[PDB]
Formats: structure tokens, sequence, C-alpha cells
């Protein structure tokens, strides 16, 4: 099925679609991000900021993991441990690197042992784990989807405001660190509509959960 | 943890002493494997051999993965990815390589749909599905252990008895393809109720896997 997705012209046309509708959403075009590309912040609004980020992000390798026992799909497999592989294959990982640069502008790991996260932060990050391990395929690979297309985008609007706030590249490292491999994978999944409403599903419940995310983080970072 | 273990002389000598009782064990230093080294196979041998093995091997990459939600340890998930990217990460996949062996030895997919294979087949394709995903992190190691312990083991003896059989390393290509181990598994073997439960993931895996091997022993006779 995949290898006569892979050559349905439409398919290509829906999926491209997508990466502008995901690309578009206000959940990765954010008005509190775009805001802090050009907007440096006081020592606790950045101490907020990159504290729900550090909740935000923990644990999300172990939660993709998650999908391969509903699939015996070789090329959603691949997909799956090519995105872990790039997390925590080598050292230093990538959580490392994050607990590095957090210490690096003040926050320590004893710092954030003690914070307590937005609700809407522990509900991305447990709203992530859900789309991942306990939805169906197609649904889970429309969060992935999302999720790999956001990502990029999200991390070079941090690294602007870093940038804006003054911090040199070797600072911002951890945020300046497959299309054809990743399109061959899910093909193969979007191709009738009751799929694509899956897909779909998975795609705006990821990135509605990101976008009520950036909005509480917003308020509380305020202006 | 993880360098208060590695840094105990005890859990190193531990986890050799347990790689020699995994190589020793019954399931891995087997008769029909031994025999089959020397003794070659005609058709209907050789076909119900590799036949129940396709149904051993078919997605056991999926069942190790299943056992990254069991824990946070970036040095097991490392573990975990690092073995699944060797099966799948690249092209041609190891089932691929593996299928195109099957075909070149006369099985090809059409028969292998048909294939019923044996209980103690479906039992040790389950087991261990059940026990990468369904225990305690420890016990999942164990077998884990077992797992990458013994697999060098077995098929370089089943390369040994295809290269009898008078197959060329070509043919043979798949069979031929086999510290940080030690690292990830030190801190889950100190205490010697972690170890009761390593253990027993390391038995209960290579139990399996001797009846597996004494049903094939006995489906493929002289
Ligand atoms: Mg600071
Ligand atoms: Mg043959
Ligand atoms: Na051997």
């Amino acid at each position: 099925r995949r290898r006569i997705a892979v050559a349905d012209p439409e398919i290509k046309e829906y999926l491209d679609g997508m990466l502008a509708r995901i690309a578009s959403h206000r959940g990765v075009e954010h008005p509190f991000l775009n805001a802090y590309r050009t907007t440096a912040l006081d020592p606790e609004q950045e101490r907020h900021l990159f504290s729900e980020c550090y909740y935000f992000f923990r644990y999300l390798p172990f939660y993709i993991t998650g999908m391969a026992v509903k699939t015996r799909d070789e090329m959603i497999l691949r997909e799956i441990i090519l995105n872990v592989a790039d997390e925590v294959g080598s050292d230093p990982t990538h959580s490392t690197l994050f607990a590095d640069f957090l210490a690096r502008i003040g926050i320590d790991k004893e710092h954030l042992d003690g914070y307590q996260p937005l609700e809407v932060t522990r509900q991305l990050n447990d709203g992530i784990r859900h789309l991942y391990t306990e939805t169906s395929i197609n649904k889970a690979l429309g969060a992935l989807y999302a999720d790999e297309t956001m990502s990029s985008i999200m991390v070079s609007k941090i690294n602007d405001g870093l940038r804006n706030q003054g911090y040199d590249d070797d600072l911002r490292h951890f945020w300046q660190l497959h299309s054809n491999s990743v399109f061959n994978a899910i093909a193969p999944y979007v191709g009738s509509k009751a799929a694509r409403a899956e897909f779909e599903e998975g795609v705006f419940e990821f990135l509605g959960l990101v976008e009520r995310y950036w909005d509480g983080v917003r308020e509380l970072v305020g202006i």
C-alpha cells in the first residue's frame, strides 16, 4: 500500500497542505514566541519561560517509543527510532545539553526540582505521551507529523529570542541543532478520508496543547 | 548510582559470571544446534527449521521498543534504540535480508504465510514480547542481557550448519552479521533483590529458547 501511496500525487498534495497548516497554526506561529524574538526578558521572566520548557520537554524521547507497540510497519519504527537516536544515541544527549543551557542562564537542577510548572505544561507533557502511546496509529502519526514539523520552527524562534537577549552562538547551541523519509513512511496512512480524519485529529490535538501551553506561558512571563 | 555500580568490583564479577551461565545454558549450548553444525538436512528438514526461525524472529524489534516506557534512564533507552536501529535503521533491514535468505533456500513468502509454527515457537515469540513490555525493568533487562549474549552464539552455530550444508558466504550473509551493555545494566544488579529479578529474566528467556529448540529438534528429526 505504501508503494501505491508514494506514487499518488494527491497524497503529496495533501501532506504539503498539512505542512503549511501546521506552520501557520497559532500554536506554532504564536504571538508570545514572535514577541520573545524581539523582546528581552528580565531574570525572573526568563526563569519562568525555560522552567516551563523543562517540564514541557521532560521524557519526551520515552513517549514516542511507546508508539512502536501499536504498529508492525518497519518504516514507522525507523522514523521513531531515528528521532530517539538523535536525542539519546550519543553523548552529550539532548537532555544533557538542555540542562547545561539552563545552568548557564541561572536555572540549576535544585531550582527545577522545586519548581511547580503550569497545569497547561503538565497537560502538554502528558498530552504528548497520550497521543503517542494510547491513540490509533493514524492519530499518533498525525501528532508525530505535527511534532516533527513544529519543533524546528519553535526552536528557531527561541533561538532568535535568546540571540536578541544577547547570548552568543555557543550558549544557544542547544537551540541550533528525512523529509522524504517522513513522507515515505506516512503516505500509506493518509489515503482514505477516515484515516485522514484520524491523522488530522492527531495533528490538531497536538498543536492545540502547544497553543494553550504558550498561552499560559505568555501570561506567566507577561510583557 | 551508575558510577557507584560501575565502580563496584563485585558487579563486574557478577555480570561476567552471568555471561558464562548464559552461554553454558542448554538453551544456548543446545544439542540440536550442535548436531546441525555437522549434520546436513534434507529439504523438508531445512524448510521446517527455518520456518520456525521465521516465526521466532518475527516482530522482535517492535517488542524491545516496548521496554522504553518502563524506564526514564537514557542509558537503557540508548541500548534499546541501538539494538533496534541495527535491525531496521538502514536498508536492507534485517527482516528483509532474512526473507531473502529464506527464498534463496526454497522458502518463499507464499509458503510462509500458510505455515503454522509450533506452539513452543508461538510461546517463545510471545514470551519475549511479554518479557520486554510487561515485566519489571530489572527483569526485562535480564531478558535483554540473555538475548544480547546468546544471539551471537546462536547465529554462529546456524552459520556453521549452513556452511556444512554447502552454502557459500554470500547466501549465509544474514548469519554473518554477528562496555555499553555493562554500563547500562550495572545499576540494576546491585542488590540481591534486584539480581533475583534480573536472573528471573535471564532464565525465563533462556527457558523459552530451550523449549523452542526442543520442539524444533523433534520436528526436524534424523
Ligand atoms: Mg538568567
Ligand atoms: Mg532448501
Ligand atoms: Na557458537
